[PDB]
């Protein structure tokens, strides 16, 4: 057992390799499987797991009714095998919580799960199923964080928290943790940027975020940080925008673009020098399709043309969420760290005649070797005999 | 693989993180759970476990009829990891019993299982799920014990049982057992006191117990010895009463107090010095609520004023049995024995209007971090399909 | 590992100790429970497993229509951990089988499963869940075996098997089997005698087994043998009757006892010296109830007179088949080879009016140590809603 | 942890005993059991499993509809012990999958599946459950692999794959494959010959394949190979024709046999010398009943005479896929490469009245002890209830 060494550069990658689909909504109509949201992938050095937020009630069944609801004291953060629908019996037991992160540093699990009321939320921290910390809401408005995988390097593993309005100016925090202990945190200098749900990965020692401006972005916002938690913060530039909803594709900024900027969706892109692979909705409006585009020059520039399209799921199929997961040297013998990333394809409210609200999921991984798009939709019938 | 030591102190705490939540009920309306009572934790050097006494049935089918009822040839002690929903496909068969005890010495499970007939029940003890040794009924009139965790130190693992009427005057025992095998026990001499449903843990070589007195005290009684089991005896001082039913807070006492004192929950108390953290529901007269109280002078002393009030469950939701659990310095690395509890939160009869009584729970553990109050309950719909 | 020695003696026992009970056919009226018949238990140096013969169907299904039938080819053993019900999620798979035997012999699994026609049926011996060695049929007419455990001594493993007539006189041979391949057979010459389904249990480097006689015994016949094959034979000559149907208890015979002498159920009896601790039902008639009874001389003597009875399963409730199983001192850490027995608890035809027939099951170990009489039947509530 | 060497012959047998039944789709009428169709059984030193493509969906639900459909985004390549159901709750996810292989070279599992459009399908290859390469379709129609476990010799595994019509000259391509890396291919020059769904096994380090030709050959094509992919080309030349449909037996042909040659079904032979263990269906039009046929010179000889037939399933119980699995020395102890099968029991569309298609599973090992023949066939009553 040896910590992640995290110091290798991203693999550079031309397409993206079907590498999960769990069909959870679809098995669920018989078999006994969990109501979730916010789901995401994280990997040890032997094995990657699916990690979801439970809305303590399973699908088909009368206790699935009113989950569009966000946050409640039955939400529960559980995991299980990559690619298996997540049930009662297969899910090991994480964290009491309505949002959260996990990660793992090489030698054990790293599970944030946030619980409690709106006016005073608390993150229980985890190591290796212990718990090592707390940290309480210090704006009393919705305590929060990534609902995707922390970023580890060297032994020390780090995120980013919100708490504050989802429709103004907030405060963002980022954290470096060590055996589950917060060592070092600050706060974002970040007047007039929105900060929610971060997608953060590992790349040359030093943590990039993606994250998701609910207040007047439809770009993406970034901070990037060392292991001191010196940071940096901008925009993706790119005209290619990556938030839903959002505008048309036409010249970007490099800061938040206010057109069709409030509200969003948790997203995630992964830099390489000036360019980008931007992963987005198909619909400009609506949590509809899914597909990946590389563009060499939109991190830094503006324009909106860009080189490779490669297509996830059909623009008349329902997504959702989306995340970055990485698989480090440590898991894989590389000598660089591979990106990965994942899609919830959420079914029911508020867009479909259902007492419920819930996810499947579906991940890829980059890769230099050929590629095809296609549509790996959700696939489920709906309604359901509960509706 | 090494004996616990529990020579340690208590750890001093400020306040109660949430560890865990089963969701057991709500999930059985679909899924094959089943139905429980007198829930507890109990953790090895390695993981944690609820333990629980099936009634050899599951939710929402028809056997789970009459299950108000206590003892019955069909209950059985299980076990399956914290959080999880006990199952029969997670769950690890223990022992045939409708009372029980459990706790690991460092190198292997102990479980203490009570079946047979009210006039001669016999306790099976299993080490690593091997019988090693049984002890029957004294006193001809249910035979039976903590329903939470036995506590060990060096090797040596205790715990109490109680043999006579509910409602009166009964014998109490204490009891040293060694890989499954009683070394020693001795009967207390506690003349007018009543023990039910022991609580007991590990602090700094010596073995705390608090109890609940159903005959005629609406404080807890507790008993308190070292390795020898030599023994001293008395009730929780504070007038903040910690049975349930109890009268409003009052002047205390230091023996058993008798307005309300007739019935009574399971419940604990971790004693601080003079100082006591009380876990009580927060209804005087049905097991509703529940909130931990930090008293800094009410072991001792009869006053109803207390520092700290912690809420768990609100006022308006079903609650029931509580007790503590242990983490050793062996599982967390700190360097003192950590405190945390459990609560069953039970649905159905005599309260609901079903055919079936089953409970799930919740668990936090103690820490110096910030907390939060909230209430975690049940949240199942009923009455259910076969009601 | 290392083989199982079996060369000390029986350790001596003056009751019996639940061990365990798996409450299958309570359970299967929602959950997802194996349909099985003759099931039996045995233990490696690590754990003990129930082995049972599934119909290949669930119960509550339509599948279960029909399975008073013995012969299939959709009968298979399975395995599960002792006391848990028999589920497709918790079971292992171990042969195609409609008669089978199964014993551990300190290092892997040796399965006997016997399946296809009557006229010419093939055991399948597998060691470590890889094919080893095969039997046919020599008689052609249902060759067939124990129902419960086969019995190791230093590396080697010993059964017996049936074929011919099972009303009238027939054929049997002892096997002794090493690494899963038969190295040495013997045909019993037992004329007059009738041995099915044998309980077979190592004691001092010597096998002894207690058998059924269908065709003209309500005593049981008796086969035992060193680890050459140098056997002996008899019957049980208490007139404490062992088989079901039988007579009433009076003066027995060391020979077959012909009143009520055909059919049978298969059960056990351990021998110490003279004496014998005979299982059997409590009905003379019928496969009601269960009890322990310790005879001091019955197993050469033919008066009626015992000195131990202990009730297991009260006269009013449906019992079935029993067999031994043994816990070697490599799994205890005693200095003698651990007594125990199970029970089936059998529900549906031809006894009650349903489609289908099942088992639950019920176990015990023998100590020294005080223990109580009690009844733990089946419990489920017949018909079902398949029914 | 240690290569197998694949150096051994076959062992050579006298007769198939039965190895697994899992009863999937009686089990599935009630249990959570995936709809599954073309199963297939690998083994690695350690254990054996069945591998499976799921349709997304669960037996007896409404998702089951349209399951005739072969090609879908939902489809995934998934594994469970052998002779254990395929659910949910016990199965391990491979790939997403419309087409698969799979093989463990000793070290770790090789999996490949293809999924994307039929205009440009991709096979991702992983090794222990990460991406290692992928290789896209080279003929733009429906690239397609073996349907049952690839072969691997000293440390390099090996597969064929197929792309272009089913129903006409298509391309053919040999794949060696280490560590997950494809290191060598070479397209097989085989004008007038059609291979789809190959079954290879290693024998004395080579590669035998037997394969189905959809086009024009009711005989069983081959392809022979050693590790640099230097191959051998040809036809089965016995008159006892292999594949389904076929004519009746008379004299074979060592090119392809056009009376009935059209359309087939995947089976299987194992090549000892000029002889040949055929497998095939008994009726010569639909997809019912198996048998095996031991053909001394049926390898190059054209009679239909024959020497040994031993019974599988019965002429009037439905069978379909069948293929090849080997255990390697190193899992058994024995001095050669055993050779077992597998029989997929398909049921539902198109020959019966449900909305659904699934398959079952039996499998048996070669012997050279007594075996018998019998039918052990899928048993389901159907149609179920959601049809
Ligand atoms: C859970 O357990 C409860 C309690 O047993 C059970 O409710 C009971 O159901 C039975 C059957 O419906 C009821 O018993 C009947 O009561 C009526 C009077 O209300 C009697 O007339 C009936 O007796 C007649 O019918 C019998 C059968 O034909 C004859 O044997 C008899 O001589 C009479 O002709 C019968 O006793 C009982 O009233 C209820 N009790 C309640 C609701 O309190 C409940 O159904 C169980 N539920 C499940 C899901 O298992
Ligand atoms: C499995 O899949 C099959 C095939 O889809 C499915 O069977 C089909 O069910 C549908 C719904 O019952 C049927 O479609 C209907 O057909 C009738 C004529 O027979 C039409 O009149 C219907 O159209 C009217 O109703 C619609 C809804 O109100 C309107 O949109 C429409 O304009 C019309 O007013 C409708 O098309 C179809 O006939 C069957 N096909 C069969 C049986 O072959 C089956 O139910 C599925 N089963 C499960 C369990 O999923
Ligand atoms: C990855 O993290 C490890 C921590 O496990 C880093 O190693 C540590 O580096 C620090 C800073 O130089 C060392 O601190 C030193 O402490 C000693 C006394 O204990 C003091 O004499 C020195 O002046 C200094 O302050 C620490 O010893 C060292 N520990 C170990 C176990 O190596 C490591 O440098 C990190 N690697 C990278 C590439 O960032
Ligand atoms: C338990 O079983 C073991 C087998 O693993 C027994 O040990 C074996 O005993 C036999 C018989 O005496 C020995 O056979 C000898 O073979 C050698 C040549 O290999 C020959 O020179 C001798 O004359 C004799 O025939 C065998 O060596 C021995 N093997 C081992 C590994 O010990 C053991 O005796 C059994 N124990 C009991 C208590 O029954
Ligand atoms: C990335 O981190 C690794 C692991 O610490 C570094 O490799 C080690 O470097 C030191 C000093 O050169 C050696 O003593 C160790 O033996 C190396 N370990 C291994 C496993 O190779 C590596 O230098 C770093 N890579 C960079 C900066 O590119
Ligand atoms: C608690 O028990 C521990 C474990 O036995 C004691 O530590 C051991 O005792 C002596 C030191 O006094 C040494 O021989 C051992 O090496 C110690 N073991 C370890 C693991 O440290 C310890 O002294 C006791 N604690 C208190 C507070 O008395
Ligand atoms: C039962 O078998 C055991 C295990 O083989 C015997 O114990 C061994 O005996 C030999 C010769 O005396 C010693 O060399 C070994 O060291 C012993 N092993 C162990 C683990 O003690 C034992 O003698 C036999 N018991 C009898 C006959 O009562
Ligand atoms: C099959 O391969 C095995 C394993 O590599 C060969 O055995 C090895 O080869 C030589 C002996 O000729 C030794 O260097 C190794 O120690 C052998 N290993 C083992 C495990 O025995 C074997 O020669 C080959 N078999 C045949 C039939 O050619
Ligand atoms: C803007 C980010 C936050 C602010 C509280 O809100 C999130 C949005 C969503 P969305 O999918 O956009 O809602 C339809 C569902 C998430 N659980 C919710 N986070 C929590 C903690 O409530
Ligand atoms: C007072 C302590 C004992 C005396 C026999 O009784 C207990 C009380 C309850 P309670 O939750 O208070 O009942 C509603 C449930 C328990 N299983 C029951 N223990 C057994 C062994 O029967
Ligand atoms: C006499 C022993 C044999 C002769 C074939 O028969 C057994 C009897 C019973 P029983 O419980 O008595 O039937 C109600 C059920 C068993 N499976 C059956 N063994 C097989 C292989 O068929
Ligand atoms: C001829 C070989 C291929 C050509 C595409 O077709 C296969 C045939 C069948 P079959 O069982 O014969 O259909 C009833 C089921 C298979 N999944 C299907 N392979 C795929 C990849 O589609
Ligand atoms: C869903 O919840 C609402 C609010 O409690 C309730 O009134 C309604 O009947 C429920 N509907 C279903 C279909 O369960
Ligand atoms: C702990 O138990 C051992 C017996 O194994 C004993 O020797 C030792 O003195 C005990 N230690 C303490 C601190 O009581
Ligand atoms: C049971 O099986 C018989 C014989 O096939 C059949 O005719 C009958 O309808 C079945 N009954 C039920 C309740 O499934
Ligand atoms: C097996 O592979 C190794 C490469 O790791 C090679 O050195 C060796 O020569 C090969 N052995 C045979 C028998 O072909
Ligand atoms: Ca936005
Ligand atoms: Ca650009
Ligand atoms: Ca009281
Ligand atoms: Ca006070
Ligand atoms: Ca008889
Ligand atoms: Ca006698
Ligand atoms: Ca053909
Ligand atoms: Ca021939």
């Amino acid at each position: 057992s040896v910590k992640l060494a995290g110091n290798s550069s991203l693999c550079p990658v031309s397409g993206w390799a079907i590498y999960s689909k769990d069909n959870s909504v679809r098995i669920g109509s018989k078999g006994d499987v969990f109501v979730i949201r916010e789901p995401f992938i994280s990997c040890s050095p032997l094995e990657c797991r699916t990690f979801f937020l439970t809305q303590g009630a399973l699908l088909n069944d009368k206790h699935s009714n009113g989950t569009i609801k966000d946050r409640s004291p039955y939400r529960t953060l559980m995991s299980c095998p990559i690619g298996e629908v997540p049930s009662p019996y297969n899910s090991r037991f994480e964290s009491v919580a309505w949002s959260a992160s996990a990660c793992h540093d090489g030698i054990n699990w790293l599970t944030i799960g946030i619980s409690g009321p709106d006016n005073g939320a608390v993150a229980v921290l985890k190591y290796n199923g212990i718990i090592t910390d707390t940290i309480k809401s210090w704006r009393n408005n919705i305590l929060r964080t990534q609902e995707s995988e922390c970023a580890c390097v060297n032994g020390s593993c780090f995120t980013v928290m919100t708490d504050g309005p989802s429709n103004g100016q907030a405060s963002y925090k980022i954290f470096r943790i060590e055996k589950g202990k917060i060592v070092k945190s600050v706060e974002m200098n970040a007047p007039n940027y929105h900060y929610e749900e971060c997608s953060c990965y590992p790349d040359s020692s030093e943590i990039t975020c993606v994250c998701r401006d609910n207040w007047h972005g439809s770009n993406r916002p970034w901070v990037s940080f060392n292991q001191n938690l010196e940071y940096q913060i901008g925009y993706i530039c790119s005209g290619i925008f990556g938030d839903n909803p959002r505008p048309n594709d036409k010249t970007g900024s490099c800061g938040p673009v206010s057109s069709n900027g409030a509200n969003g969706v948790k997203g995630f892109s992964f830099k390489y020098g000036n360019g980008v692979w931007i992963g987005r909705t198909k619909s400009i409006s609506s949590r509809n399709g899914f597909e990946m585009i590389w563009d060499p020059n939109g991190w830094t520039g503006t324009d909106n043309n860009f080189s490779i399209k490669q297509d996830i799921v059909g623009i008349n199929e329902w997504s959702g969420y989306s995340g970055s997961f990485v698989q480090h040297p440590e898991l894989t013998g590389l000598d660089c760290i591979r990106p990965c990333f994942w899609v919830e394809l959420i079914r029911g409210r508020p867009k479909e005649n259902t007492i419920w609200t819930s996810g499947s999921s579906i991940s890829f991984c980059g890769v230099n070797s050929d590629t095809v798009g296609w549509s790996w939709p959700d696939g489920a019938e709906l309604p359901f005999t509960i509706d």
